[PDB]
């Protein structure tokens, strides 16, 4: 029961955060 497709899981604060944290990816 991980994080989800919307937070990954940073290793910066440890646990699941918005996914990229900014707008648009790449």
């Amino acid at each position: 029961t991980p994080c989800v497709p919307a937070e990954c899981f940073d290793l910066l604060v440890r646990h699941c955060v918005a996914c990229g944290l900014l707008r648009t990816p790449r």
